[PDB]
């Protein structure tokens, strides 16, 4: 039988701001994902984890036209053109949920677990991700047997995927052939779309990943978001829903045909069960501010759920009073989990931002590399490794030290020897 | 002595219109191009050639989620998502102005011809071109003594580049270190931006190209395109304006600050001449409807100089007849010549759109691949190619045609050994 592996993505160290906070705390920020990773395996969620990113990223300094040795060219930037350094230093790839788009055995046609690099085309320093997740995932899932890990998308705009967190997986048992909703923002053709804050996944994209994942046409529906959503800060649909087993968690404004995509999911998915907050309890500016849906809904068990929820629920009485009322509600939700993730919420990750969830069977679990499920031992070791490498602050201006480069690619290559990873980075190359 | 020689694009067999024709002629296409390239060598203009590319480019489609064999793969395309066909298969790499940006040796830090690929991803048929482009630059710029090609920028609307059609380049003799213009549709920060058509060019991605190609700082210019011009039409700077030797052709509604860059051009180019074409005689209309400024500017060896236009021009009598103003005014022009170029012109390209302009000294010149330069054997053994090759006829819906795939792939091999550029192709990889 098929488990929901939570894979979750331990903080860069140069994890920064580029609220008012210019000094972020790269350590704190390693620390407190940890901390819910371990949590969490500890109450019996199965987790692992995901490597940070090489930073800054000199390579693609080079392409800008920025020659000469690493420090050379960090020089170069710094005293040219600094901004650059923002850009090419972000520890975004700690969100696993747009890393990639994932499809289980039990949905794909070749009977194997599918997985398609994001390009994460939309912004520039996320872009950066793709080529260094592929070569991870393929370190993580390595047994070509049982998985399969394609290309990211071509890198235009009419393309743009941001993965999973568009992403939902509806059904019975997690080994049982789900039906996939795939939320888009725009298509092509389509007048309806955001006009404040552009949308990031296209239609286009969710297709061809589809395709990708050689996923069952008849396990699979589009569905559009809600255009005023998105000009309000949804940027992604996991922040104004989420699924899990037979539940939908979503906010009334979160679709544009919302009645006609849940009367369709009813028809398709048995026991389907969709909990829609009215906007009249939670607002979308609530929804936005605290992230009550980047939360993980977790199954027991029994059929029960627990939801894993960033501090800023706790904190707004609004939401935290809806939630109470919802755990008493006739629903498989049984337990509230509150984590503080501060470092990440200051940049707008919470905790399903911060997790790729991936359903295997007992021999797929198996046969993905050890090195990187959660334990006592990887715990232990990797709170060291953050111990021993990462800076209590740092600012922007920090960037440009060559230490902290030097710092980083010895924490980077004794990561890779500590997760049997390999020389998976551009610089061990 | 170092002489500017024109690198023309010779159209590709899968031409077509995706005005209201449906039905191309690839074969007329062609063959217009190859005039307009043995006309211009016959009068003693340097001229060269680059081959069209692999269309319908069935890798991409792969990219897209569609396997099988390259058959199969087009069959499933043409049944399940034909539209993706006529993306594919773009006969666009025949602007030449649009695959890179050029910087003389004359310019240059380290004194070598650079040549910086553009990424083109403001449009997702021509963002498909950069790759093979930077293998047909290297294989007819082989010489790394000589030439050095550098990849194309990020694929990312923050850096969109669309090349030499952006670009400029004054100066005396052409041998001797020139002015380069850099001109560019939109930039961070600046609210100042074209709200119509999106500017394909950003100064960020001109401003890299300029690091790239080891343009010294004293002989660059950025000036920014008058946002105004772009909305009616002018996706590209060689639409409303061009430059030669001392000379800069361009509309007076050309470029945002105009009076200022203008008055700066003739402080640091010494005999600059600006001839600016004012709105009462040409309206912008005008210009984008003849394609009046997507002219070539030519320099004959006693100074003199001669434009070559498209047909649209002489059948304008307003533009025609300012023509004849121009060349009987106090200027270097001193003679006109049209070519019919409908085919190009049906999808936007005119004379200066097939052709990328590279000033090379005798000893680079005699580094060039022999095989490209145009001259009698070249002009008879391409005619003959395009005789056997090329098709009449050709409307979007034959490129789901099985035999126009092997066709194309049989004529490009035979082509690669005529030009001598070797396994250049993906499919012959
Ligand atoms: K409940
Ligand atoms: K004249």
């Amino acid at each position: 039988n098929a488990w929901e592996v939570n894979f979750d993505g331990l903080v860069g160290l140069t994890h920064h701001y580029a609220h008012r906070f210019q000094v972020s705390n790269p350590r704190l920020a390693a620390k407190q994902g940890l901390l819910k990773m371990k949590a969490l395996a500890d109450a019996g969620f199965p987790q692992a984890v995901i490597p940070p990113h090489e930073r800054p990223f000199i390579p693609v300094l080079r392409q800008l036209g920025f020659s000469g040795s690493d420090e050379q060219v960090l020089e170069k930037v710094a005293r040219q053109a600094p901004h650059w350094l923002s850009s090419v230093s972000s520890a975004s790839p700690m969100w696993v949920a747009n890393a990639a788009t994932i499809a289980p055995s039990a949905d794909t046609l070749d009977g194997k677990v599918h997985l398609t690099v994001a390009n994460l085309n939309n912004k520039f320093h996320r872009s950066l991700e793709a080529p260094v997740t592929e070569s991870l995932l393929k370190a993580i899932f390595n047994d070509e047997e049982k998985f399969s890990v394609h290309s990211a998308l071509p890198q235009v705009a009419l393309l743009g995927d941001e993965g999973a967190a568009n992403h939902n997986r509806l059904g019975g048992h997690y080994g049982e052939p789900g039906m996939q909703l795939f939320v888009y923002g725009r298509e092509e053709g389509n007048d309806t779309r955001p006009s404040r804050y552009p949308a990031r996944q296209t239609r286009e994209a969710s297709e061809a990943v589809a395709r990708l994942n050689q996923v069952n046409p008849q396990q699979v529906i589009f569905a559009q978001q809600n255009p005023d959503v998105i000009d309000q800060g949804v940027f992604h649909n996991d922040v104004i829903a989420v699924s899990n087993r037979q539940v939908l968690f979503c906010h009334q404004q979160a679709f544009a045909r919302q009645s006609q995509l849940l009367a369709n999911l009813r028809a398709r998915v048995n026991g389907f069960m969709a909990i829609e907050v009215p906007a009249t309890q939670v607002s979308v500016s609530d929804t936005v501010s605290t992230y009550l849906f980047n939360s993980q809904l977790l199954s027991r068990d029994d059929g029960s759920m627990m939801l894993v929820l960033p501090q800023e629920c706790r904190e707004h009485a609004g939401v935290w009073g809806y939630l109470n009322e919802l755990l008493a509600a006739d629903n498989p939700i049984s337990e509230l989990k509150v984590f503080d993730l501060r470092e990440s919420m200051a940049n707008g990750g919470g905790p399903a931002c911060l997790r790729l969830r991936v359903v295997l069977t007992e021999e797929e679990r198996r046969a993905v590399n050890p090195a990187v499920m959660m334990n006592d031992t990887l715990f232990n070791a990797l709170n060291d490794w953050v111990d021993r490498y990462y800076r209590d602050r740092l600012t922007a201006a920090d960037l440009a030290d060559p230490q902290l480069l030097r710092e980083g690619r010895e924490a980077l290559d004794v990561l890779s020897q500590l997760l049997n990873l390999g020389s998976v980075y551009p610089f061990q190359r």
